């Protein structure tokens, strides 16, 4: 049995990026961002910056994605299928700004009351992120967490 | 991909019982009932009124299992194992009862923000409910949609 990553403060060789990630899109879903969260969803967390960086602002994508229609999850789908064609050389960092982007995305969707829509930020990073890139943003998670650490102290 | 249950109106021989239970527990346990739900799930809350009629009331339950404690998930999961232990021939309707129970229960946990809880409700059914009863408990879901259209 693995852990509940919602208070969840680390982040181990037997940690599941996948799963985090999952269970992150669940209760950011479902719940929002005014909980208690762990250290670890607090780091990815922050991959919203990235996202409105790169992407542009949530504002901007909700019109011109139209996401609290019928057809926003599947134009958010398109729109990811879209930046992953038009990338040239994907980079762990576009990566973990698309996770962001889902974060903010998965924001709206809450907000409007579309509570199963949480499951298509998982059919997005499944088509975005490779396990080789699940990797490295593991790898950077970890480190980011072990400085918080030294922050901390 | 599976379908998402909770504005699910059916229940189809592709749908996996358990996966249904999955979700249910997990939208109740972190939305609550103050959410439309579809035709599916709606029978499920129905399981309510079983678990109180068996098991006694949530208010009791809470207080003697102390739910919102440290230890009340522990505690939960030893009720559970403990009520198993001494039914002397487990029926589909104390499976179904337990369900409600659990349903109860994470209400109880939701309602203090103990949100990773709802996660033992899952570890409980698996206990108690075999494949075997799922399946009767699945069958009778599929009969019930439809004895709800009929009324």
């Amino acid at each position: 049995i693995k852990p509940d990553y919602l208070e969840y403060d680390d982040l181990l060789d037997r940690d599941e990026m996948f799963t985090i990630l999952e269970e992150y899109f669940m209760y950011r879903g479902l719940l929002g961002l005014r909980i208690k969260y762990g250290r670890l969803f607090n780091e990815i967390k922050k991959f919203d910056n990235d996202a409105e960086e790169q992407f542009g602002t949530i504002e901007e994508l909700k019109q011109k994605l139209r996401l609290n229609s019928e057809e926003g999850a599947d134009n958010f789908i398109d729109y990811i299928k879209v930046q992953k064609q038009d990338i040239v050389k994907l980079t762990v960092y576009d990566c973990i700004s698309m996770i962001g982007l889902c974060a903010c995305v998965v924001d709206v969707w809450r907000n409007e009351k579309l509570f199963s829509r949480w499951k298509y930020c998982l059919r997005a990073i499944k088509l975005f992120i490779n396990d080789h890139m699940l990797d490295k943003i593991k790898s950077i998670l970890q480190n980011r967490l072990v400085y918080v650490e030294m922050s901390k102290h």
